[PDB]
């Protein structure tokens, strides 16, 4: 399954990383906790020569994220840079800033999920796209 890219970021070395690792510099453009959300994730992508969008982004990082914080860990963007490359032919769409469902994900919180009620969060459905 996904051996591959779990196993990538150990594979990778003391110089390997710190390509990756002073990266972070550019992508975070300076923080704390050195995570960018799906709305940079934008902008550290089309640098790579993808210009995705932020809804379509998104999805994987609400995957790949466990805690579904709304952010990409460090240790987060390893596997997604290393699945990405793999599948490149997923990067198109340029001319985005924000959308509905991007920033939603964000609002949505993995704890606030069962923060009131469960059954009240597939009561309503309306087409999410």
């Amino acid at each position: 399954g996904d051996d591959i890219y779990k196993a990538a970021v150990e594979q990778l070395t003391e110089e390997q990383k710190n390509e990756f690792k002073a990266a972070f510099d550019i992508f975070v453009l300076g923080a704390e906790d050195g995570c960018i959300s799906t709305k940079e994730l934008g902008k550290v992508m089309r640098m790579l020569g993808q210009n995705p969008t932020p809804e379509e982004l998104q999805e994987m990082i609400d995957e790949v994220d466990e805690d579904g914080s709304g952010t990409v860990d460090f240790d987060e963007f390893l596997v997604m840079m290393v699945r990405c490359m793999k599948d490149d032919s997923k990067g198109a769409g340029a001319g985005v800033r924000i959308s509905a469902d991007a920033m939603m994900q964000a609002l949505l919180g993995a704890r606030a999920k069962e923060s009131l009620d469960l059954r009240a969060h597939l009561k309503q459905v309306k087409k999410e796209d």
